[PDB]
DNA sequence: GTAATTAC
DNA sequence: GTAATTAC
């Protein structure tokens, strides 16, 4: 529910909220955290890296 | 190559 | 079915 600095398929920066966030790794095993994320401009969806320490 | 996830 | 998301 945190929102993320991302930049958009449009090429703008903007703070988001993930629409779905999760670790990329096994179950209780750690790897990098991905969200996806939704442009209010242009309406695409993307994916992002989020911060580590990223409630999940 | 692949991890997890999903819009397309 | 594929590629997008990083990092190993």
């Amino acid at each position: 529910k945190k929102p993320v600095k991302v930049k958009t398929p449009a090429g703008k920066e903007a703070e988001l909220v993930p629409e779905k966030v999760w670790a990329m790794a096994p179950k209780g095993r750690k790897g990098v955290k991905i969200g996806l994320f939704k442009d209010p401009e242009t309406g695409k969806y993307f994916r992002h890296k989020l911060p580590d320490d990223y409630p999940i």
